[PDB]
């Protein structure tokens, strides 16, 4: 039984693909594999009041199908909160509510997802030219192999730590913050260092300040103070489908310009509200004569080591061009991610994937990897397309249209 | 040819009824009569920057059917502006765009509306019990009569002038501001008085200031300065279906409390943005040493007379309990409206309509007038229900659910 | 030793008077008596993050003397926070910082205040016409009498409870909220009722929600939801000195209009930020399926009794026209105040104070009580002038100019 | 007659120096020379509604002397607008009001400024070591030479045009926009190109759109849409005196970091309000089906030639790496400035001034150029210190402390 399409991973990207498949009149068979036990979207960073980067209209389907049964608006209506949400006049749901939306949409889906199923390899299919691919899957029970004419790789971002720092009991990546924080004894988090200059860093510093009034927090950033995220309407435009075209068709010079002029837009920077709240918190602490927030500007974390009951963080000060140690209970590295890369999953198939001038994968406008005539199946990428498609590649700004374009491409070439 | 329902008027209210009829699986036959040549929604006040009082989610259908083909979102999508609108992060469309939305929705409607058709009378049908009503319609050509099992009266608000003032060549009601303004020698309006303290008053003053740099404007209001409109979430709530229930089921004391505590919500007051813009305009003019905006506080217009080339406005000052004259070119009365009166059209049909203690029509929760048992036809009111259903009666805050409830009532009794 | 002027009370009003005295070149001798042990400005409501109702420019002196050494700006500069404050771009200090400002200003004052000095009576001095008053002062030590040519009464508002409700161990007025709350067991207060519809009510509900995650709060208000405070620029104008003139010189009709149109300005209503925060809190609780905030609309507290381990609050529902009981741990009445009563401290002297035809004290523009020629002393009121001077009477919106007026009047008559 | 200090130029920088001199108890003699007939601060960009980049507290003196008679607050008070300004709750004056403030402050100044006095050279005084300098001053009338122990050069920024583009009748630099615009028939500019991506560019495009309804405008910018200015509190901090210290004492790496992370602060970027207004304008035009604003993204103006009745603007598109000609009435280059350069006026004295590695002038913390022992005169720079003192060098964010520092340095050395 050869599936038209297998989806590797079930985050919001492949969820939008599943929705696009259902909504499409095309008769496509599919299966989706997710390593985790259920849908799990950045749960380590589901802080109270944390807000979505994108508006509720940039959901799973609305920009493609404005009357989708999977829209955020349909969700709110079924939950009996559409009116209440509307009265709030806020375009941005909390990340918590958005997670509930994902789970609701997954349930509404006709076709069931296979969980506890980690894809370990993608292998060529019998036949030459290769007409299909073989997907190896591991369940807690056994292993199994499935076959597909096309595959959609959407395995998400990979956590990035500072060079020379490794995660441990006392050194956490921001992606795991709440997982560790949960049932940690408070007495044991009297002092926390948070490295990074972006949204997750600021959110965590603010959560710590608000959660425990005794915790001392060192915010270690390369900039001289948090830099604001650009959320103005012309900025929001670079994440429109039309801007994907402009970036895709654009010269290397133009592509460089996108990243140069517009890199201050989401995760590497911080929302105006979060910044103001932090500054307010610092100010009121000063009035009260009880300072707690230490903003360590123009600095980087270059090492961490557990010494007795202390996590000794080595900090490099750019101003002074010297490094020095800071003892804390826990170091949190809100230091971002590396992009998705299909390379390693693809193993031998990789060799048939055409590369570009800088050694990166070529990809067509419809998110299809460029291949040699030795390979005839579709390997589509949701994520990993920063070089070809631009800044929207790992975000939730364009789920409806990217998933629709991929389904349309599959129907087309079938 | 006896219709299931006839709608009198085709403003947004009956437009939402038509949509509710189409979306309902019930086989109801209908006809709508509009006296104007085409849909025409407060066109005299379609000023350049003017904004809707309600959010785009409070459209024709979405609160009832979140996947309606008639939603504002579906409209934006067909117009190719959904993404552009979403990036703006504004819940409130301009009144101009909303008018386009109404026209778009009217076109998308399967059933055609009868325009240039003024309903002149409604009268009791043939027989006992009275199972239908006869609706007399004047068209440019000839009059005719139509029969219906149910009627929905939605003829809108009636312009109200200050006691002692009549509309003329130089005395306008705000509802006809742009109609008159477009037709004038532009250098003919160097001095304008605008009476009223509410949204239309402030919008017109602001438009005049912005429109030419030399116009002198007298804003005459009973308050000491414009009072702000309450647009907070707890206030938007009174305009929700659930709050219609609370008002409807509520004692006379409770109903009085709604109007007392929450009268400062929309048209009698002024949105924060407009107020700040006007104040800013006044301030900058003062810096420039060129004052143009005269705010006449705690005052009322009590008469108007044309003397030669001047409209002589008689203004009563509350502060000093005396009146004085002010010479201008035009006086605009942004002095609001009287509610819809279903008594207008009913004539002999009232006989069968039950009044209350104080002589106001009794109306059921489903917007159906309470009738003597000889009358079996449904007379439904969209508007005119201020006493029974509350502040939402003449607004666009609840179109989807009111229209749905009326359609459901009609089907139920069928 | 006969003083030119004696100040009764030392809140912000008499503090601004002390400053006006020091800045004036006139050689006036003064003494101020404060019952408390030190300056104490609404300390029971000094909640975290609570904000001033007035901007930092409406301080003790700036509107009179823009280069005062007692300005809020001079305070910030001496504290080394002027730049930090300026970068925040917020016109409204926290009430906690404002309290620090009052203490700083009091210290900078050359002339020392007599604390622990309760004024118990004001009596006619010797001789005719009466050229001085006698001020009876109780200290913990003894009692004494001081003599003065003029007196300024600024004793502040008086806590008002709902009719039929007395303050007790478990029934608090909002003015003492933090005083009681600090001396209480965190898990003693799992259920709290807060009566009132104004700023203090909403702030307290917010504080409770934020301070413990398990507390259940019943917000009992006469309106259908919190009503927003008007803080637009035309609204702030009614608190300008120029608007005091308009109100003072205005007919009764006019004065009525001020209170009618502009009652929605400060303490009886709730600032937009606090309202949105509460609504957001309620919404997120609903998402989490853990409701804690119970908004009891259209209702009044009409009685309270202690029964075993509970406080039984009798609530009247306007909608249902019935009353019912609500068991809580503590009832907080954020039910406002009655105005300062100049007559309180006045005995025989009242007989020489002229009333109007509704029985209210006549007061000149310069805040001087109108007296028969039998009395030549100045009795000035800071507070208690709601009928004569208007809405600004008990606020901090006009401290600089009211105090300056009073000092100028005193010098003029000397 | 040898002055203690001579100021070259009389913009806001030397204006703050004059104030600092007057407020200082030190007996310093001074003279200021301005080439224009009167104070003239960016008058070509005094557009309607244009706002200051810095708050009113960042005025001539307040951060140094919070009770200065030259503060923006004292100005407002003398103008009878302090209360009116305060009620507006806006930290940012219009540029027009700020200009009035400068004029007011200049008038209040005891010592009169020499206008129509262009400084043409600064030369060594007699003797060695060099204890004075001679300032050559050209007037319309004559020339003369004055002698000074110290000089402060504050001659402002120098307009910069795109490479290969010269200003002409139809090619304007933004600094002269209103000067040209006002000398044109109102109907003479129906088509306009505006090059640049920063504040002045956006302000001009907005002004044009708002000023006539027919004007077509091409906004040509290197970015993909306007980029927002960071005006958050941590950002405003780099402009405080404490941050000048951090930048001054900082390594080259740290200084580079300031410019790298925080270049997006003022003139190179666009404020939130302006951006949203433009996007709104574009959206409403689209709804109206009358597009006028053409945003040309990822593009540079590379040439301009007059051809008959047109200006043929040559635009380079980075996207497609092709050029095309855009015919219009006028090209406005809002392309910024080059910094102040003291070498200009210095000539022979330069040999006594010490340069660094990259050939830049060395400058002490107190803004004094570093000199050899042969030169004992103070040459102070207000402007031209971007390399040594950082981003605040050419702004008005630090007038009070920079001027005070310079005066203190002069007194110290005396
Ligand atoms: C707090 C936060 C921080 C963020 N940081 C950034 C950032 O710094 N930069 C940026 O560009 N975007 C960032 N993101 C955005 C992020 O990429 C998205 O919001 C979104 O998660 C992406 O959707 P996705 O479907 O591509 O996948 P995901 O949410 O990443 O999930 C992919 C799924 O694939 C599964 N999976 C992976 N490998 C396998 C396998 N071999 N077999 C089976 N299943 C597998 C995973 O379990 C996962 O559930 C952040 C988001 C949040 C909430
Ligand atoms: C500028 C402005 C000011 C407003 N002022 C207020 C206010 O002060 N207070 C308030 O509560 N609401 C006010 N409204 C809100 C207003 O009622 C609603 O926006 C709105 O028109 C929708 O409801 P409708 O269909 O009930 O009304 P109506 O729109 O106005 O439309 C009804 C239609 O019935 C037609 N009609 C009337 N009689 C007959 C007949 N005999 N035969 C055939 N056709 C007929 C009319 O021509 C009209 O087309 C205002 C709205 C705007 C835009
Ligand atoms: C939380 C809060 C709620 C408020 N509620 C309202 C409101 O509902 N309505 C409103 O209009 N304004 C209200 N206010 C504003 C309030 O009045 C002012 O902020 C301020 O307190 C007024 O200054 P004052 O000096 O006039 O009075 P106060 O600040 O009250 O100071 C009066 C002083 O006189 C002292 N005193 C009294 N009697 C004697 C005596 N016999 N002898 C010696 N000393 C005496 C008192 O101890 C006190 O220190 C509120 C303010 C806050 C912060
Ligand atoms: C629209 C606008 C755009 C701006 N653009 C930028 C920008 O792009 N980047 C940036 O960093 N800041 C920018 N600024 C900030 C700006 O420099 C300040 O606001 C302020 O002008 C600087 O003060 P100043 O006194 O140093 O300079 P100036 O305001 O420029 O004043 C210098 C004065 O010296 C006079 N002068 C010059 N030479 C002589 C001479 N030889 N003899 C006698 N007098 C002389 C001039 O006539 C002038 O009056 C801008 C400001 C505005 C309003
Ligand atoms: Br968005
Ligand atoms: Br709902
Ligand atoms: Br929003
Ligand atoms: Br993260
Ligand atoms: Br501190
Ligand atoms: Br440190
Ligand atoms: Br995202
Ligand atoms: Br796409
Ligand atoms: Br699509
Ligand atoms: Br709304
Ligand atoms: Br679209
Ligand atoms: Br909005
Ligand atoms: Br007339
Ligand atoms: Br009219
Ligand atoms: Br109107
Ligand atoms: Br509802
Ligand atoms: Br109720
Ligand atoms: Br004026
Ligand atoms: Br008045
Ligand atoms: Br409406
Ligand atoms: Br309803
Ligand atoms: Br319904
Ligand atoms: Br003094
Ligand atoms: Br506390
Ligand atoms: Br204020
Ligand atoms: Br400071
Ligand atoms: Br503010
Ligand atoms: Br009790
Ligand atoms: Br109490
Ligand atoms: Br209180
Ligand atoms: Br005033
Ligand atoms: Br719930
Ligand atoms: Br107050
Ligand atoms: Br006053
Ligand atoms: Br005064
Ligand atoms: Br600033
Ligand atoms: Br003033
Ligand atoms: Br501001
Ligand atoms: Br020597
Ligand atoms: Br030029
Ligand atoms: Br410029
Ligand atoms: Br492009
Ligand atoms: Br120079
Ligand atoms: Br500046
Ligand atoms: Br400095
Ligand atoms: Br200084």
């Amino acid at each position: 039984p050869t599936h038209d399409v297998v989806g590797v991973g079930f985050g919001p990207a492949n969820l939008s693909l599943a929705v696009a498949l259902e909504e499409s009149p095309a008769a496509l068979t599919s299966a989706f594999f997710e390593r985790r036990a259920s849908i799990s979207w950045h749960q380590g960073m589901l802080l109270p009041a944390a807000k979505m980067q994108v508006s509720f209209l940039k959901d799973l389907a609305t920009f493609r199908n404005p009357a989708s049964r999977f829209s955020f608006v349909s969700f709110l209506h079924e939950r009996g909160r559409l009116v209440r949400f509307a009265n709030n006049h806020d375009f941005f749901p909390t990340r918590r509510e958005f997670h509930d939306y994902l789970e609701w949409a997954e349930s509404k889906l006709a076709h069931e997802v296979s969980y506890d199923s980690e894809v370990t390899a993608i292998r060529p299919g019998p036949g030459r030219p290769v007409d299909s691919v073989l997907v190896d899957v591991s369940t807690p029970e056994a292993t199994r192999t499935v076959e597909a004419r096309n595959i959609v790789i959407s395995t998400g971002l990979v956590p990035r730590m500072p060079a020379g720092v490794q995660s441990d009991e006392f050194v956490w990546h921001s992606s795991r913050f709440l997982d560790h924080f949960r049932d940690r004894d408070p007495r044991s988090l009297r002092r926390v260092a948070v490295a990074g200059g972006g949204q997750s860093a600021a959110e965590i510093v603010r959560f710590l300040h608000d959660n425990r009034p005794d915790t001392v927090v060192h915010a270690i950033m390369p900039s001289y103070g948090y830099v604001v995220a650009d959320n103005t309407p012309f900025a929001n435009q670079i994440f429109d489908p039309a801007a994907v075209d402009d970036y895709f068709d654009g010269s290397k010079q133009a592509k460089d310009a996108f990243w140069r002029y517009h890199r201050n837009t989401n995760y590497s920077v911080v929302d105006d509200e979060v910044i103001r709240d932090l500054y307010r918190r610092g100010y009121d602490d000063e009035v009260a004569g009880a300072p707690r927030l230490n903003f360590v500007n123009l600095a980087h974390v270059v090492g961490a080591k557990r010494i007795a009951d202390d996590t000794r963080v080595t900090v490099y000060s750019m101003a002074r061009e010297e490094s020095y140690d800071l003892d804390v209970d826990v170091l949190v590295c809100a230091t971002g991610y590396d992009p998705m890369d299909p390379g390693d999953l693809l193993g031998e198939l990789a060799e048939h994937c055409v590369q570009d001038a800088e050694g990166r994968w070529q990809v067509d406008r419809d998110y299809r990897m460029v291949t040699t005539p030795d390979l005839r199946c579709g390997i589509y990428l949701q994520g990993g397309t920063e070089h070809t498609h631009g800044l929207s590649s790992s975000l939730l700004s364009n789920l409806a249209t990217r998933s629709g374009e991929i389904v349309s491409s599959i129907e087309r070439r079938k």
